[PDB]
């Protein structure tokens, strides 16, 4: 007699999950689609990023006719203490023509951040690149033969807005370097103009977390757009229409 009331169940739920998406997919043509079209944006993710976020977010700036100008994954070492040291050695050695690392913030976060964004990133005003063809692959590979980055052979493009997608850490215990390096981060690939999107889920939103961080700045508040559930519908869709007001 049990099977009588999985059939129930089925019929019930079938009808709340059609009316779901049905929803979702008019606010998708409503919200999304057509906004981007032929805007390069890259995707960047931490390692401790939900998959399920990042493909969501990244089928949602396909729908906008955004250009897929890559997919970045920025592994563990990035953000860490361990890692700092190389990495600024890394940036430094590879630094393209008309870059230059700050000589008043000597952290790592705000070094890879001017370097990765004068080789990922548009000037904002000319279109041109920042950087070449071999600026940028020389300093992506050194970066992945290190371990620190991960991404596939000839995807990444050279782009107008940057959305880095990150997890689900509140900053806390051994976490708060990362959060701190990651807002530090942020600002500074925000700091050679174009525009920049953070993401991430609720506990980013910690005073101790990357986006807590950022929004308590008031110079990173204004500059770099925040979404705090990203893994929530209305948080992918704030994401896709923050890219287009960092563009304005
Ligand atoms: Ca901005």
């Amino acid at each position: 007699a049990e099977l009588v009331e999985a059939e129930t169940l089925a019929e019930v739920n079938a009808v709340q999950a059609d009316q779901a998406d049905s929803i979702i997919d008019h606010i998708v043509e409503d919200v999304v689609a057509g906004t981007l079209t032929d805007r390069p944006v890259l995707v960047m993710r931490t390692a401790d990023a939900e998959e399920s976020d990042v493909a969501d977010v990244s089928w949602l700036l396909q729908q906008a006719g955004a250009i897929n100008a890559g997919s970045i994954t920025l592994e563990e070492n990035f953000f860490s203490q361990d890692g700092a040291d190389q990495l600024k050695s890394i940036v430094a050695n590879t630094l393209p023509a008309g870059a230059q690392l700050s000589e008043t913030q000597l952290d790592p976060g705000t070094h890879a951040g001017e370097a990765l964004g004068a080789a990922l990133l548009l000037n904002p005003e000319t279109g041109e690149p920042l950087a070449s063809t071999a600026e940028r692959g020389l300093l992506l590979n050194v970066l992945r033969d290190n371990g620190y980055i991960s991404y596939e052979d000839g995807t990444i493009l050279p782009g107008q807005v940057i959305v880095m997608i990150t997890g689900d850490s509140d900053g806390s215990g051994d976490g708060a370097f990362a959060a701190e390096t990651q807002s530090l981060f942020a600002r500074a690939l925000d700091a050679q103009g174009s525009g920049v999107v953070v993401a991430g889920r609720i506990h980013t939103a910690a005073d101790t977390g990357v986006i807590g961080r950022l929004r308590a700045n008031p110079d990173a508040a204004e500059n770099v757009s925040t979404i705090d559930s990203v893994n929530r519908t209305w948080g992918k869709m704030a994401t896709v229409l923050s890219v287009r007001e960092e563009l304005a």
